[PDB]
């Protein structure tokens, strides 16, 4: 009752269309927004073996985990197979290989192989993912390596040549306190949507977090190997471990008269979207960035938020190029003085299965979230930023099958808060991770599409609060409650 005359008033204050406030009270009840809790608990140990006596595949840049894990598995009686990095495929005996991790081909050799070894893994350990993340091209491009490219790769050898008929799959990385990982991260939303397309890879993520003055030692690697092997992710310290889930968040955002804001994607679907949002809450300077050169239809849309008080420029730029969106931001600078915040909306989605992605594929779909985001972030870091706000998708936190790549890409601008955070960025960073929207197979689920008033409304509800990373979810509470247990 409360909430309806809270909408009438607003309507009243002309704050809305009376449509708009027509729209928003259809809503209530639909729109819910959701943030990460933790749960935290004492690290205890456990039995060291698998539990069933299968052959272990463990994948490792080195060798540093050999004689650990030797020592683990001592007694158990089926073969453990060692994978390290090398120039070329290598059957380096009894149970040694090398290869090229990011290379196919030696995937399907090692597949090969193995098959005609009569060994059939069903535990493998993943743990290539380590190394500081940086914003460079040259350190996130050795991240995506080792991580969602080798299991992009992976997952298809062992598909394609039906290494497994079940595996259980771990996958490591390696963090520290006061530093962040978004890329490795990430794989867990890639994981949740392998096993999505493939029930029988059951895919499991842990971060291996050394603290100060309590590092992760080898034999405390293994001895977190041995636990999952008998309990999506984890963050492991050495004597604490913590598991997270969405739960619905506990019980006034505006863009400033002359703010300079950017808005990539700002001639697609949601882009547009808040830019006629944003020129309604103020006399406003908007840039609007897609790679496409302008056309009829953008100078439409420029028009349009002309006639709404805006002054508004369409700038094309493929921000996933370093060099692209430094002249970007530069050219801002220099024909508005400044730039207050950021909204960015830049994406792509082609969807398919792991079976029948390309490497080529999945650089597309990632390069605006995963390269874009950094190189944005990185261009403006001087800029006095009220907000640097990122369209994620809540495929990052539920995939479905198909959105492997989409889903790790999302992931990755919902860590990256942490990277603005850690390096003190000014204003406010948020990433959203919003639904299928109404604007621009569920109906079983208890799910609804978010009108465009809901999402507008969840947009300014997300603003005002604490959380560096909101989910929006429409439909009905108790559904979705059940879809998040
Ligand atoms: N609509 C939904 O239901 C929904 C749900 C969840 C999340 N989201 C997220 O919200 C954002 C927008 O969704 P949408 O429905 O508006 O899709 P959309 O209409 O395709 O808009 C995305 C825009 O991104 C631009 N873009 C792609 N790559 C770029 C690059 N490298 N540099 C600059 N611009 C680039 C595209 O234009 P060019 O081809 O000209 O570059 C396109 O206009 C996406 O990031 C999406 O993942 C949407």
């Amino acid at each position: 009752t409360m909430q309806i005359e809270q909408i009438v008033k607003k309507v009243k204050e002309c704050s809305l269309t009376p449509e708009e406030g027509l729209e928003l009270i259809k809503s209530l009840g639909k729109t819910h927004l959701y943030e990460m809790v933790w749960d935290r608990h004492e690290f205890k140990g456990s039995k060291k073996f698998p539990h069933t006596k299968e052959p272990i595949l463990f994948f490792c840049e080195d060798d540093s985990m050999y004689t650990v894990m030797k020592r683990q598995l001592e007694g158990y009686e089926a073969p453990f197979i060692y994978v390290t990095s090398g120039e070329r495929f290598e059957d380096c005996r009894n149970g040694r290989f090398t290869m090229n991790f990011t290379k196919g081909e030696d995937y399907d050799a090692l597949c090969g192989v193995l098959r005609s070894q009569n060994i059939r893994p069903r535990h493998i350990i993943h743990f290539l993912a380590a190394g500081l993340f940086k914003n460079t091209e040259d350190a996130m491009r050795k991240q995506l390596n080792k991580s969602l490219y080798s299991l992009f790769q992976m997952f298809q050898a062992f598909m394609a040549n039906k290494l497994c008929p079940k595996a259980e799959i771990l996958y490591l990385y390696e963090n520290a306190e006061g530093e962040v990982q978004p890329i490795y991260n990430a794989v867990e939303s890639f994981l949740k949507t392998v096993q999505a397309e493939n029930p029988n890879f059951t895919c499991k993520a842990a971060e291996l977090k050394s603290m100060f003055d309590e590092p992760f030692t080898k034999q405390h690697i293994a001895d977190v190997i041995s636990f999952e092997w008998n309990n999506c992710f984890t963050c492991y310290e050495p004597r604490h471990y913590y598991k997270r889930q969405l739960q619905r968040v506990k019980k006034s955002f505006s863009v400033k008269k002359n703010g300079v804001y950017l808005i990539t994607g700002g001639a697609g679907g949601l882009g547009y979207l808040f830019a006629e949002y944003l020129a309604k809450q103020a006399e406003v300077k908007l840039i609007l960035t897609g790679r496409s050169p302008a056309s009829r239809e953008t100078a439409q849309k420029l028009s349009a938020l002309e006639n709404l008080g805006a002054e508004a420029l369409y700038v094309p730029a493929d921000i996933s190029k370093e060099k692209e969106t430094d002249a970007l931001i530069k050219y801002i600078k220099q024909t508005f003085g400044e730039l207050n915040g950021i909204l960015h909306s830049a994406g792509l989605v082609k969807d398919a299965f792991i079976i029948k992605k390309t490497k080529e594929s999945i650089e597309e779909v990632i390069a605006p979230k995963v390269f874009g985001t950094v190189w944005l972030d990185k261009a403006a870091e001087e800029e006095p930023l009220d907000f640097f706000v990122m369209f994620s998708s809540l495929s990052a936190v539920l995939p479905n099958a198909g959105q492997s790549d989409y889903a790790f890409a999302n992931g990755c601008m919902d860590g990256f808060t942490q990277y603005r955070s850690m390096k003190g960025r000014p204003g406010k960073t948020l990433s959203i991770n919003w639904p299928l929207w109404d604007a621009g197979a569920l109906r079983h689920a208890g799910l609804e599409l978010l009108s465009a008033q809901a999402g507008l409304a969840a947009f300014q509800d997300s603003m005002s609060r604490s959380a560096s990373q909101l989910a929006v979810i429409s439909g009905d509470k108790d559904r979705i409650s059940e879809l998040l247990s």
